[PDB]
Order: C-alpha cells, then structure tokens, then sequence
C-alpha cells in the first residue's frame, strides 16, 4: 500500500507475465477487428484509480451512500460531455457494457413477451438485437429485417414488417454494416406504428461524434453505445435518451438491472469523452474513414468484393469467393501472418455459419497507431497475398516480415 | 502525443478529472469508512485493471473464443477460475460477471423463465435488491415469496420451510446484505431439496470471511454460489458465479451469449490478483482481525447503551438499533458523516420509521481493519460513534470527534 511494493510483478508474477505478453501481442500484430481499438494511457490510468473503492448506488446528488461528492463530480462530467458529444437531451453513463445498456432500455420500456424488431444477425445485426440465445431473443418475440438486392438496408420491407407485427420497439444499428443508416426513415417507420426507436450506434459512435457518420440522436427515442470501439474509450456502455424517457431509463439501470456503478470506469469514460471533444479526435476519425475506404479499394483491385459495394464508415465485409477460400480459413491464415481479422457470414452465404464466405475488417485500431493511406493500401495488398496462397509457408513468412516492419515502425504505446 | 505514456497522464489530458480523483484519494484517507460493503483494494489489483487488457475483445471462454489472439487473456482468465475454485472448493466457476447483480442475473437466466416462482430473504430483514425486490429485475419479472427473521432476529428456518412447501419455488435464494449471524446453508439446502428447488447462495458480503475459514462455506451445499469480488474479498469491482459441475454449461451459456458480451479482461486480471492475495496466510490473519474488530465494535456500542440486531455479530457486519438514543438512521448517518465517520442508514426489523428514515445504521469492519485498526482502535471508534449519537447537533462534540478521527487516520494511512 505504498505503490512501490504492491506491483503486479511482486504480488502475482504469473499475471504480470501474462499482461506483459499481451502488451507485446498488441504491438506485434496488425489489428483489423472492427470493434477493437487502443485506448489512451490517461483512460487506463483513470480506471486504475482508487475510485474502484467507492460504492455509489444512485445518481449524482441522489446517492444512497454518503461521501460521494467527488464521484458525483466525475459522473456528472461524464454525463455532460457525452450529452455535448452527441447533442443528447439526457444520458446514463453507468451501464457496465453495451449489452447492459441495451438491456436497460428493454427493462425500462418492455415486458417479457413483447414484440420487437431488429436487424437480423445474418445480415449484420448484433446478438443483443434479438438472437434467440440472447436475452433479447429468448424473453421477447423477435421479428427481423435485412438487406435488399443492393445489400443496403431494406427500408420498404422493414416498414411492411412493422405494420404486420406491430412491434413495441424497433432496434437499428449493426455490428457489420458498412453504409450510412437512414435513422430519419426508421424514425418515421417507428412513429407510424407507434413503436419506440432504439439505435445501437456502438460501432459508429466515434465517427458520429466527429461528424463523419450520421447522428441518430435527433431521430431516436433511445441511443445506446459502447465506449470502447470507435469512441476509443474504456470498456463499458452508455444510454442516451430523450428527456421524457429520463426517469424510466435511470430507474431501469438502478435499481432495475445493476447495483453499484464502476466509478473508476466512469472516470475513464469522462476522460475518453474529453478526448473525443478535441479537434485531434475529429482528425483521427477522418483518417479512420479514409483508411477504411483505401483498404476496401485495394482489396477490390486485387479481385475481392465488398458487401454493399462500398464502405461509408470504419468497417467492411469482404466477400471471399473469388479467391476460393472460406472465412474460417482466411481468419486462420491471416492470423498466422500476424493479421487479426474475424470471419463473418455474407448475405446468402453458401457456407455453414461456423465457416462463412467472408471476413469483417475495420480501420479504427490501425489508424490509432498511426497508419495512413499508404499503409492501408499496403495492408490490403498483404491480405490479398495471404488469401491467394493461404497455406504456402514462404507466402506467410514474407507477409509476416512485412507486418513486422509496419508494427515496429508504428508502435502503439510509447 | 496522445498515446505517449509520458504525455498521456490524467493531469495532462483531463485536469478536472485529475482534481476529482485527487480529492477522492484524500477523502479515502481522511475518513473512517465503516460501510460494510466497502474495502481498500491493493495497488497490484488496481494496476491490473489499469492495464492494456481493456483493449481485448474476448467473447467466449478460455480455449473457446470467437476471436483470435486470446492466448494470453486465456491464461489470465483460467488462473482466475482455478484460483477462485481453489479458494472456495467449487466444482466450476465463471469469472466474467460484470457485477454481483449480473452474477445473480446469470443464474436466473440459466435456470429460470420469466414468471417463475422464487424465494429470497426479505429486503426489510436484510436481503438484497437482487433477491426479489419488485423494482429490481429479480422481483418485477418473477413471482417472489420472501422469508425473514424470527422473534430472536435470527433467520426463521421453520417459516422458510413452510413457505417453500406452500409455494413450490423453482429456486431459493439465500444470503444477505445486512445480517450479522452465521447462516445455516446446510439446512437451507435440505429445505430446497425437499421441494425440488435449486439453492442459490449470494455470499457477496461474507466471501472473504469464507475463504479464510472464519464463516461457513455454502459451496458444498448449494447448486449455485454468487459473489462480488470487491467486498470482504477485497478485490476489484465485479462478480463471480460458482456452480456444481452439472450446471457448468447452462451457467456459462447464460453469461455469454445470454446476458453479457465481451468480458472485462483487465478486471478479470485484477480478480485473479485478488484471488492470489486471498490464498495467502496473511489474508486469513486479516479476516480473523476483521471478525475480532467487528465483535469489539459491537460490544463497545452495547456498553454505551445501543442495541445490536440479533444480539451479537458472528461476522464482519452489524445492524445497530438507535432508538435508545432517540435518533434516526438518517440523522445518525449525517451527524457521523460530519464527524468524518462514514456509515449508512438501515431499517431494523419492525422499524417504526419510514424506509428513507430508518431507526438503524449498518456498520462493518473490513475497511478499517485493512488500514490497520486493531481491537483498541475498534473500541475507540465505538466510543466516538456513541459520542456523536448522544449529541448529534452539538458543534463542539462533532469537532472533538473529528479531531480524534484525524489522529487515527494520520496514524493509520491507507495508501
Ligand atoms: C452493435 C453492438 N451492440 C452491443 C454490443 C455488445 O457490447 P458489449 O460491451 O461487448 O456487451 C456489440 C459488441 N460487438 C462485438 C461482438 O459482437 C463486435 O465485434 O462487434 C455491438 O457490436
């Protein structure tokens, strides 16, 4: 309890060693998982603070425990900054995760058995948007909408489904969709059947904050997000809501589905929001969008296909059929070449769900460590090299060596 | 640069947050903390959840992840699982729950369907929010039957048995947020078995005492045992589920993909560190002092004319009946807080006051024991509390106590 003696290395050598290896792994691999980023030392320092010691059930100025004057300052800063970031009427920064943020809306507005609409998992929707093995799909009646022939969201079909099934709530947002979503149109659809509109902007949140992806907040009743993806913050969730839903949302998070908030993580959220308000962050996201486009363009030049035909965001779904390789095989081969991606089903995938014909790629992480258009293009070409000969030892090695050059030249943490 | 560890300090990036954390650091030093659910976790634990492991998406379980590159977070999580199994002798464990509430929700999601009947200890008598409160998920989406204390303010096992037979709960919850005595988990297991119900024990408050062997272990008797890692266990903020091997698959499926997504791997690393610390002989010695200090505190307050619910404590915690000094729980909390003693108000059985007022305060010894308080200090603290309670609005009294608190806090620094 002098920070000198209680180090991880002294107290728990096994865990220290494992953490050290993860540090090096983060340096030594090019990360293209669209949901991952590298958060700042300041953010990490914040959730490594003594604020973990405080029980603070309730909300600023209305706590159940005494001694909360300073954690109140922290939480209110987090609330005010995130409201400022997205122009929200109200906010809740206590959700433990993106899942809990989404569960909070559901607990606030719905009863078990209610009908909801969400984007289908097969076409890029998330687990929490109605999967039958998730709470959202097991305890509720789920109707899903998907993509059209152009692999854009099929707004007409969604409208038809809404009228047919009369959902109490409509979910929009996605984990693997490259285009701009028309939140205004989904809002009209929701209003026309008297449904709530909830937008899960977890993946796009950083882009939205920087103004390079459309903002769902003026159109939706509820907007949920993670703080750790494109927002580049700590791991956790946030709910944004219209003022009229402030009381049900706050009551749903506590005492509804959570207990004591993680005040150290909320402090870390506040720091990330401060960073997101800066001109440097806007410039970062402009580069994120640029690098994603260049990556997509490069893969197309090498004969691959991009689902929806283009990206208008940080993310892309790559159709691998022209190179006669499965997503599963592609993920494995790229991983061996020190490029981290994940397999992902494409629309009308001829392969089994655990195999797939696609991979999802994203630019936030590589952009954070300093990659520009030249590097994004180089990475595109390296991926294609692997895909065209995934089991050739010499091919994997040549790429790995070039990956090593990039990662050494662009360190994550200095 | 934004990712240079020299330049990216909290003070450099965010001076306002720096200032608030600094004030909180000093607040933790300058107050005697007697909130029974709070502790001071080690720098090693804090360092772990301040690590780069926050950057990793690791949906799934060790060796069965959906993402690549999880080799090292797998080592971390498996160490956490193996150590917590070792601490409590559990057949299986899940260390991903984001909180105690999510731990409890995980069991419910695994074993129950909305509308099912459950039994839990009543909130009025020391049960927790997640044990069937109608404003909590546990009580709003399920049919709740609650059991409480008897005339001696011990758990009324006979009444619980009658209720179980009458209502046929699918699941019985045991454990408490404010109960001083040893709970008879074996008897509750028998009652549960007799009606074919699952037994879930929420040992959040007692977990550290149980690990050190100074409070009875529910693991050999229960189907499921849930806990927080931040209370008497003295770890990071988060949850854990312990379960019999036969329930390994439904429990793991319930946490993911059931109710959570990517686990907080940095926090799980911190959990692992906390479990390593808990396995040491020093931790057992700590919990012996916790139990001793709680007893001494209780005895001292009784000497000053207060009453302890259940008549004694056999743990870290006590509920103090304040009526003899004609002061409410709310007023007591406020007055003690001004004297730099942190407590929280709490209803007593058959409390004549409104729920927001109460006639009691809950006290615990884990935090003060952690910063080094012994029996002499525990007794002194008991007397200081009584001094405030007997004259809660006297400025001179508040000042004298505050001065003595300052002497103690200076003598026993936390960090
Ligand atoms: C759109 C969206 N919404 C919620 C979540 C879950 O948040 P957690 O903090 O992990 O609970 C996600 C998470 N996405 C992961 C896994 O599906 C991803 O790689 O996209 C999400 O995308």
């Amino acid at each position: 309890f002098d920070r000198a003696q209680s180090t991880i290395a002294n107290v728990d050598p096994e865990i220290f060693a494992a953490i050290e290896q993860e540090n090096r792994r983060q340096e030594d691999h090019i990360e293209l998982i669209a949901s991952e980023n590298y958060t700042s030392p300041a953010v990490m320092a914040a959730q490594g603070s003594q604020l973990t010691n405080k029980y603070a059930e309730g909300y600023p100025g209305k706590r159940y425990y005494g001694g909360c004057e300073y954690v109140d300052v922290v939480e209110q800063l987090a609330i005010d900054r995130v409201k400022q970031l997205f122009g929200a009427e109200a906010a809740n920064v206590q959700p433990n995760s993106g899942s809990q943020a989404n569960q909070g809306v559901f607990f606030a507005m719905l009863k078990p058995g209610d009908t909801i609409m969400g984007m289908s998992l097969a076409h890029g929707g998330h687990l929490t948007h109605g999967s039958p093995v998730n709470m959202s799909g097991k305890w509720f009646n789920v109707v899903s909408y998907g993509l059209n022939e152009n692999e854009d969201i099929d707004y007409d079909a969604a409208e038809k489904l809404a009228n047919e099934h009369k959902p109490k709530l409509i979910v929009a947002g996605a984990s693997a969709f490259a285009l701009k979503i028309d939140f205004e149109r989904l809002a009209k659809i929701a209003k026309s059947v008297g449904a709530y509109l909830m937008v899960d902007m977890a993946h796009y949140a950083g882009l939205i904050a920087a103004g390079v992806y459309p903002n769902p907040v003026p159109h939706a009743d509820f907007v949920t997000t993670t703080t750790h993806k494109s927002l580049r913050g700590p791991r956790g969730g946030v709910i944004l809501m219209k003022a009229e839903y402030e009381k049900p949302i706050n009551s749903a998070i506590f005492p509804g589905i959570q207990g004591g908030p993680l005040m150290h993580v909320i402090a870390a959220k506040a720091v990330a929001f401060k960073e997101a308000l800066s001109p440097e962050f806007k410039e970062y996201q402009q580069k994120v969008v640029e690098n994603a486009r260049v990556l997509a363009e490069t893969l197309v030049k090498r004969g691959l296909r991009i689902v929806s035909g283009r990206t208008e965001s940080h993310v892309m779904l790559v159709d691998l059929r022209a190179k006669h390789i499965t997503g599963k095989a592609a993920e494995a081969a790229l991983g061996a070449a020190h490029i981290t991606v994940n397999k992902n089903a494409i629309p009308n995938d001829p392969e089994k769900p655990f195999v797939t014909s696609g991979i999802r790629l994203g630019s936030p992480a590589m952009t954070t460590r300093g990659f520009g258009p030249a590097e994004a293009e180089q990475v595109g070409n390296l991926i294609a090299d692997v895909l065209e000969n995934p089991e050739d030892a010499a091919t994997i090695e040549r790429v790995r060596a070039q990956v090593a050059e990039l990662t050494k030249r662009f360190p994550v943490y200095r």
